């Protein structure tokens, strides 16, 4: 499983559930081409979303709808979106763990990378 | 100064000095739309982006070019830069200061909304 | 196990690897009592540091040897250590994740706490 | 000014308010010796805690009572306190602002210190 995102909520100390997540790829041509998307489950983790096979070598963009989330808690945030944009798999194929905190008016985005 | 910029660098310890900052607003059609840009200082701030007649109501994106910062420094980083998006003066003008706090694999961004 | 404390490198996006942790339970006098230590894996992650008979009801402080870390790496950190101060178990058993965010002059950390 | 700690609201999106801040040097037997104290301003700032002469070489700690602050605003938080603990003036007289974001389940502490 070579990209995983994790969602947790700052305020409640709890997992993010049911968080939607999109994932992009640049084109050759330069333009955002919907490669996979999903939520987050019980846990606040979003496996599955592709396989090392079609996880090429790119430039990706994670967008977490986190405004919804915010929303349904009764809560107006100030991001519309969480997003990570990135290059993979440079250097070869590793797998990538996207771990996103999230509080009304802040987030905050890490990445742990690995070499299997 | 209704959007001010500030970045700090988390591995030195310092203000991240010669940031560039590019501001955009979404256009009817969805796209991007560049409104203004700039370079952070020597205290790691950008002020004069916008004046308050300008800024009026809409979708602002604030992109951060994080991975050029890394980059001139010598440290292998993992974003492409950071993208702070959000809908502005939704309940009347407000005075917006993005906080970047920046690592080479993770960074948070704080929002600060006073009323004048 | 109700106590976890997991630590990640941000400047690396890697677990932080052989990381001393102390952890100290609050005394009906006021002193702070050793109450369990242990070392990071190489996941970042310390398992087993107590028990759910063990770990009752009373104010805990976890100190993460974040110096040392840094010093190993060549690095002289801004903090001496990277500390959690925390009331445990006040409306029943919960299981305790502490995350760890590192970074020479930054750090975060931050709490999930389930109920089984 | 050599010592300054600026502490913001991740939930409000604002500065934190009137929070007590207390510093402590580490006293020869290893004992924590209270050195100055002071609330948070109307723009989260506390400044003037201490003077370049009295801020001599030596391990201090910052103690930011966080848990009266998300108490005072009806939230309940994880954390007794924020305890920022660092060694100061080792390669000579610093300026140096400690940067605390506040959220109930998670904050992070960031220095910027710069040289006069």
């Amino acid at each position: 499983c070579p990209l995983m995102v994790k969602v947790l909520d700052a305020v409640r100390g709890s997992p993010a559930i049911n968080v939607a997540v999109h994932v992009f790829r640049k084109a050759a041509d330069d333009t955002w081409e919907p490669f996979a998307s999903g939520k987050t489950s019980e846990s606040g983790e979003l496996h599955g979303l592709t396989t090392e096979e079609e996880f090429v070598e790119g430039i990706y963009k994670v967008e977490i709808d986190t405004k919804s989330y915010w929303k349904a808690l009764g809560i107006s945030p100030f991001h519309e979106h969480a997003e990570v944009v990135f290059t993979a798999n440079d250097s070869g194929p590793r797998r990538y763990t996207i771990i996103a905190l999230l509080s009304p008016y802040s987030y905050s985005t890490t990445a742990v990378v690995t070499n299997p």
